Order: structure tokens, then sequence, then C-alpha cells
């Protein structure tokens, strides 16, 4: 069991190391789309791109590009859309691949502003009554209410397809509490966090692949992703030990790169699926 293992590389330090091994095993696959100079001003940031096998493909003719990757973990059979955080002039493109993918959930693992800048476009209304029209896309986004606590706030938002007169009810689940640097101390509220979404029904197979983002969609994103993915293996499984967190991550990165970004966010990963796993008993 992962438990022991986690001793040994935390009694020998070897987490920079195990990490390192990840790096150097990791796929990496074209991603001539995301570099086209057309595209330039649609990524936050150059070298985070999605490859172009796995990446979401707007359904406007013009342009179909965004910074997003589709996450399709067969056995666990969970699917996840990991996405940059949007930029001023991408916002109306994520509430679009939002509507053309079905998605019930959005999950965002980072504040407006971190270290003193911004990590993110303010893409959701603040007040019921100033409800934000995206031109371009042609859609509307009224937020119903809002449930703010300690760790996190839920958002119940409608959007409305102004070509159809269609509305869906979006659910916007923010982590609030992710430190500026480093990880939380305890992953206690992180796994609250997850079981939350799970209980929405949003990482359901009825609907539309939940979209997750931070700043650049791949170190708090993949912890998210990976933490849920491990955990629903450990139920379906017939023996837990079989259940091997680095293949698992490994599998993940040949959809998206760089998913988790420091040996931080790997033992963290760890913690969380190991306590997580301590509430099923
Ligand atoms: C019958 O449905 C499922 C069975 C197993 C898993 C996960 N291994 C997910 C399912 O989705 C509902």
């Amino acid at each position: 069991e992962m438990e022991k293992e986690f001793e040994q590389i935390d009694k020998s330090g070897s987490w920079a190391a195990i990490y390192q091994d990840i790096r150097h095993e990791a796929s990496d696959f074209p991603s001539r789309v995301a570099k086209l100079p057309k595209n330039k001003n649609r990524n936050r940031y150059r070298d985070v791109s999605p490859f172009d096998h796995s990446r979401i493909k707007l359904h406007q003719e013009d342009n179909d590009y965004i910074n997003a990757s589709l996450i399709k973990m067969e056995e666990a059979q969970r699917s996840y859309i990991l996405t940059q955080g949007p930029l001023p002039n991408t916002v109306g493109h994520f509430w679009e691949m939002v509507w053309e993918q079905k998605s019930r959930g959005v999950v965002m693992l980072n504040r407006v502003m971190e270290k003193g800048s911004l990590k993110c476009a303010q893409y959701w209304p603040q007040k019921e009554e100033k409800e934000m029209i995206f031109e371009d896309t042609n859609l509307k986004l009224t937020l119903i209410s809002e449930d703010i606590k300690s760790y996190y706030t839920v958002r119940q938002l409608e959007l409305e397809n102004l070509t159809t007169q269609e509305t869906r009810e979006i659910l916007h689940f923010h982590y609030t509490t992710w430190p500026d640097f480093g990880v939380p101390e305890s992953p206690a509220s992180f796994l609250n966090f997850l079981f939350k979404v799970r209980e929405s029904g949003s990482l359901s197979p009825e609907h539309g692949p939940v979209v997750v983002h931070c700043s650049a969609g791949i170190g708090r994103s993949g912890t998210f992703c990976l933490a849920d993915t491990c955990l629903l293996l450990m139920d379906k499984r017939k023996d837990p030990s079989s259940v091997d967190i680095k293949k698992v991550l490994l599998e993940m990165r040949k959809f998206r790169m760089g998913l988790i970004q420091t040996a931080d966010q790997l033992r963290f990963s760890y913690l969380a699926v190991i306590e997580g796993a301590k509430f099923i008993m």
C-alpha cells in the first residue's frame, strides 16, 4: 500500500528524485495548433500548450482554438477538461466550450489575484442584478445564488444561449484557500471540496466533462483529477494495492503536459489519496 511507499520516500526525502523520473518518463506529442501565430494571444503561458490530439475544439468555423485538453480515464469512466484561467479576450470562448461540451460544473483552484498579479479574468458575475453578455459568442451568464464558506464558494449560474433561447444551470466550485506558495498543510479541506463536487453530480457520466482550471491548468488542476481518479479506482478494483499513483499520473500526462508542477504537489497528491481512502473505513 502507497502508505508504506509514502513513509519510504518521505524518510529518505526522495520526492524531488521520484518527480524527476516522472518528468523524464512523460509523453511528448505535437502541439502545432497552439503554436500557430494567430493563436499567440489565446495562450496565457507560451510553455503550456494542449497536445493537438486531445485539444478541445470550439464549434466556431473561424478559429476553433482554446487552451483546453480532454483527459479520458477509460478504466475509471471519468473525463475532465483541463484549461487555463481565461484571458480578457477568451472569456467568451471559455463559456462557448462549457456550452458545447455540455459541462455541468466548473472547478476553479486559484484566486483572481495571487502574489499581487492577475492569474485569471473575472469570467463570472459578482451580483445577481449585473449579468454578463459575451457578444462574440451570443451567450448570457447570470449569478442565481452564491454560497460562501471557509475554504470554498459554490455559485449557481444560468448560462443562456441567446441564439436558441436554451438555458442551462452551471455550478461554479471555487476553492479559495490554496496558499500563494506551496500546498495546503492538511488535505482535509481539499478532500471535503472534492466530495462536494462529486455530490453535485458534476463528475457523473450523464453530464459532459467537468471543466477544471488554475492559472495554467496543469498544477493544482492535476492534483484535483489525480486524486478523484485514484480514489475511484480504489472502489472499482478487487485489490486496492494495484492502483499506482505514478502510473495514473503518467496516463493523465498523455493528454496534457506538465500535470503536477512540483514535488510538493506530488507529495500532497499522495497525502490526499491516502487520507481520502482512510474515509472509506
Ligand atoms: C456501471 O457504472 C460504472 C462502473 C464502474 C465505474 C468506475 N470503475 C464507473 C461507472 O459509472 C456509472
